[PDB]
């Protein structure tokens, strides 16, 4: 077939029930998300290439950077609680690998205040139990399919993106590549 298992895809052995129908994990020490935001805007790609109102999810994990990759899953939470996603997500990563000015909780708030977030706001978020929740809710994502590594996406919790199988000679036809096998996933 056009679309081959172990090709722009592969199929989870033990499929996870009630997942996103799109579920993506970053981190923002990861060098190809990075990419995936700033240069080849996967997630805006996909989603237009996806009927209107489908649920996309976006979570960061904990395995790369130790204590700030964790730090930087908990402040994800707080994006995410304030719905100020797109406001951060790329100052921090260009704190955390561009200018490497990301180097504690603190630099990491830096981030939030200077995008208008007010400081006892970002305060309260991050000390909140619905931030512990969030934080929570993205680790047991990550831990349904033993994610091994990032950028990660997964259909409808039984199929996971292989990007590895896709062009690279030309970023906008790996892009459309990326973004077709999405909508053929999601209409299995
Ligand atoms: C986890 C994700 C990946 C991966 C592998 C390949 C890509 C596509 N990158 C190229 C780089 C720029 C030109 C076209 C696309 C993106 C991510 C390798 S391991």
């Amino acid at each position: 077939a056009q679309y081959e298992d172990g090709k722009q895809y592969t199929t989870l052995e033990k499929p996870v029930a009630g997942a996103p129908q799109v579920l993506e994990f970053f981190s923002f020490f990861c060098p190809h998300c990075y990419q995936f935001e700033e240069v080849l805007h996967i997630s805006d790609n996909v989603k237009k290439k996806l009927p209107e109102g489908v649920k996309m999810t976006k979570y960061h994990v904990n395995f790369m950077g130790g204590d700030l990759g964790k730090d930087l899953t908990q402040a994800w939470a707080v994006a995410m609680a304030l719905g100020v996603e797109d406001k951060v997500t790329v100052p921090l990563f260009e704190g955390v690998q561009k200018t490497q000015t990301i180097r504690s909780a603190s630099d990491i708030r830096d981030v939030f205040i200077n995008a208008g977030i007010k400081g006892e706001e970002y305060d309260a978020a991050w000390n909140s139990f619905v931030v512990k929740s969030l934080v929570a809710q993205q680790e047991k994502a990550a831990a349904d399919v033993q994610l091994r590594g990032v950028p990660a996406m997964f259909v409808n919790g039984k199929y996971q993106l292989n990007p590895q199988g896709m062009d690279t000679s030309n970023m906008d036809v790996f892009v459309q590549q990326y973004a077709d096998t999405v909508k053929y996933l999601s209409e299995k």
